[PDB]
């Protein structure tokens, strides 16, 4: 390879340098994994150390349980009360966990920490089964068990209509046996581990008049649970034999060429028409209105396994996110695994070695990781709804009183406006017909996805301070499409404004409408005419709008710093393989030294730039991407920010005046970085030579230096 690290890491992996092109990619699926991984952990632990203002694996809890002084200083950790966010992970029907689970689950996160980030050994994530000790297989057995048995309970339904016709067809058999190989279906794909298309396979069987007899207009009312019915019937004739599809598979496995697959595959679908057509036909013709509306009616006319020790941990993982990010985790995952079981097939077809090293072999084996696809592909597909608790929504209400307006003021206050507000009478009770306030806070800030990802990730001391610089409103606000910028004016626009078409107007109006928001307008919303209606639409938009801006800053800001996490683990990671080892100077960790080593018009400009590069700055850049203090220190330095067009120019100018005015530069070894702070300082925006300089560690490879070095590459 171009890197020169395929002999390195072939040794790393395998034993001995390979003369082919097909294992560095296995390689780099594995690579991409881990990287995935770090990502997601680091972004859980700062989330951790965010909702509560302040790890050795091997403090078993016994040893710790005798220490008095050190185990107090985590007794009252554990008692915070603002762990409700995170919704099941710490707590469960509305009783905390016990304590030996909460230490299990925080102690394989640290774990987790320490081994992406790279005692625990290198090859500790692939062989579980013999280094995780006692007492920590418990904690995951137990969520399992609680997950499987809550999915067990709640399958059995929004699909019970097929499943009455597949128990229909199958009269003979015992009632597991239809549900089991419908679940193995749709959830786990059992239908991918074969060599056939019955995709294909379907369509050269309608070309035969036998069964084509369903292809009128009218049969376009249910297309979903008519072709996937008859995949399920295939898949189960081929498995019924195991003969005749073991025979088609050494008939397709000695083809010639593709003429002689299409006429076998011609002739296998004619035999099946002919077979089982008066079953398709019976099966087809048993689907109409009627029947799926009386089926639907009686949806109530075992499952649980256990799973691999690696899929409970990303079960674990799962606890402590949201929606968007799960999905992006398990896709990610899902498409890794995929293609190291095709690189797999395709190098064992090829009559090549195969297997790892003794310490990966435990895992990364054809078997295993077939498993672990299908396991992930379960832990996929369970519905979430994430719902808001029931003794968590007090403090919930608490800090949204403290978003819109009335922030950093005593708890006291609140208490005497809520009280206000909300009245309550006699006895803790309600006063019927005077709550108009609450349903409104409750329906849209207390069930909002975008009010959790701010308290998570924000202060709701000092959130409001985002939303008062006219030009990171505009940018934010110019982002959205048309269509809905279009529409938020045509509802939030008044009485007082003549209409406008213009997009520059819009956005001028808007930004001045959000500029000044407050509980107090709220103070007086319809309670249970049509001004009432148009008032209350216009206080929705307008508190939808409030939060999707902050929580769209927020959001990109964390995703820039993912997107440079990804960089330092990857230096971290080949500055091993080398074998050259990062030294200190003053205690200063000197990250420049891989760019170095490997150097003794690309090598002009890196040349040029190796000279302009202070230790501090790039120790104080590691320190802040590693902590993400981007958005814990973005409300002391967005409030004077001159003009913006990419989220890039925002997080490097924040980066830069952290680094201004927390001192952490030094003039002596180098004079120079004083003419970028000036500019820094006279231009209100980020210096693209300063961001070009503290990047430096990152020489040994150019497209990396130039997709994090140049803005209009970055996107691209």
């Amino acid at each position: 390879d171009l890197l020169c690290l395929k002999d390195k890491l072939e040794m790393h992996y395998f034993g001995k340098t390979f003369d082919d092109n097909i294992h560095i990619q296995l390689i780099y699926q594995i690579l991409d994994i881990e990287k995935i991984l770090a990502v997601h952990v680091n972004n859980i632990v700062f989330t951790l150390d965010n909702v509560l203002h302040p790890w050795r694996i091997n403090l078993d809890y016994q040893t710790l349980r005798g220490q008095t002084n050190k185990y107090d200083r985590f007794k009252n950790y554990i008692k915070r009360k603002e762990l409700l966010y995170f919704g099941e992970a710490f707590y469960h029907e509305n009783e905390r966990r016990y304590e030996e689970d909460i230490f299990a689950i925080l102690t394989l996160l640290s774990a987790l920490a320490q081994f992406c980030f790279a005692h625990v050994n290198s090859f500790w994530l692939y062989q579980l089964e013999d280094q995780l000790s006692d007492e920590f297989k418990e904690t995951l057995s137990i969520l399992w068990e609680e997950v499987t048995e809550r999915i067990d309970s709640e399958f059995l339904k929004t699909n019970t209509v097929n499943l009455h016709i597949l128990c229909h067809v199958f009269p003979k058999e015992s009632k597991e046996t239809i549900v089991r190989a419908y679940y193995e279906f749709l959830i786990k794909k059992s239908f991918k581990n074969m060599g056939f298309s019955i995709k294909k396979l379907r369509e050269i069987m309608l070309e035969q008049s036998d069964l084509k007899s369903f292809k009128e207009d009218k049969y376009n009312s249910v297309r979903a649970k008519l072709y996937k019915l008859f995949d399920f019937i295939i898949t189960y004739y081929y498995d019924h034999h195991a003969f005749e599809k073991e025979a088609l598979v050494s008939s397709l496995r000695s083809s010639l060429t593709e003429e002689n697959k299409e006429e076998i595959y011609i002739k296998t679908a004619r035999t099946l028409a002919s077979a089982l057509g008066a079953d398709f036909k019976k099966a087809a013709a048993d689907v109409n209105a009627k029947n799926i509306r009386d089926y639907q009616k009686k949806a109530n006319d075992i499952g649980n396994t256990g799973i691999g020790y690696f899929s409970e941990l990303i079960y674990m993982l799962t606890l402590l996110l949201d929606g968007k990010e799960i999905n992006d985790l398990l896709t990610t995952l899902i498409n890794k695994f995929d293609n190291i079981i095709s690189f797999i097939d395709i190098l064992k077809k090829l009559n090549l070695e195969f297997k790892f090293k003794p310490e990966y072999a435990d895992f990364f084996n054809m078997t295993n990781c077939r498993y672990t696809l299908e396991e992930l592909r379960v832990i996929n597909s369970i519905a979430r709804m994430q719902k808001p608790s029931a003794d968590a929504r007090k403090i919930m209400y608490r800090d949204a009183l403290r978003i819109l307006g009335m922030d950093n003021r005593p708890d006291e206050e609140i208490d005497r406006e809520l009280e206000r507000t909300m009245p309550v009478g006699a006895d803790g009770k309600f006063i019927k017909g005077k709550q108009g306030f609450r349903n409104f806070i409750a329906s849209n800030v207390i069930e909002s996805s975008r009010f959790h990802y701010l308290v998570r990730y924000n202060n709701p001391h000092k959130t409001r301070t985002l939303v008062k610089n006219p030009n990171v409103v505009k940018f934010v606000l110019e982002g959205i499409p048309e269509t809905q910028i279009k529409r938020y004016f045509d509802v939030c626009k008044g009485q007082e404004i003549p209409p406008t078409s213009d997009k520059s107007a819009q956005i001028d109006v808007l930004a001045r409408i959000i500029s000044s928001v407050d509980y107090k307008i709220f103070e007086d919303v319809p309670q249970s005419n049509f001004s009432d209606a148009l008032k209350k639409q216009r206080y929705q938009a307008i508190v939808s709008l409030y939060l999707t801006v902050m929580y769209l800053i927020t959001k990109n800001l964390v995703y820039v710093n993912s997107r440079y996490v990804i960089a330092f683990h990857c230096l971290e990671r080949d500055a091993f393989l080398h074998g050259v080892t990062l030294p200190k100077m003053n205690k200063k960790i000197v990250y420049s030294q891989l760019t170095t080593h490997l150097l003794t018009k690309w090598y002009v400009l890196v040349k040029n730039n190796l000279q302009n590069s202070d230790i501090t700055a790039v120790s104080s850049f590691a320190n802040i991407v590693a902590a993400i203090s981007v958005v814990r220190n973005s409300n002391e330095y967005i409030s004077g920010i001159g003009e913006l067009h990419s989220y890039f120019e925002l997080y490097h100018y924040l980066v830069q005046s952290m680094i201004a005015k927390n001192n952490w530069y030094d003039t002596s070894h180098q004079p120079k970085t004083a003419e970028y702070l000036n500019n820094l300082k006279k231009h209100h925006t980020y210096c693209k030579d300063f961001v070009k300089a503290y990047c430096i560690p990152f020489g040994y490879v150019v497209p990396r230096y130039k997709n994090l070095t140049i803005n209009e590459l970055f996107d691209r």
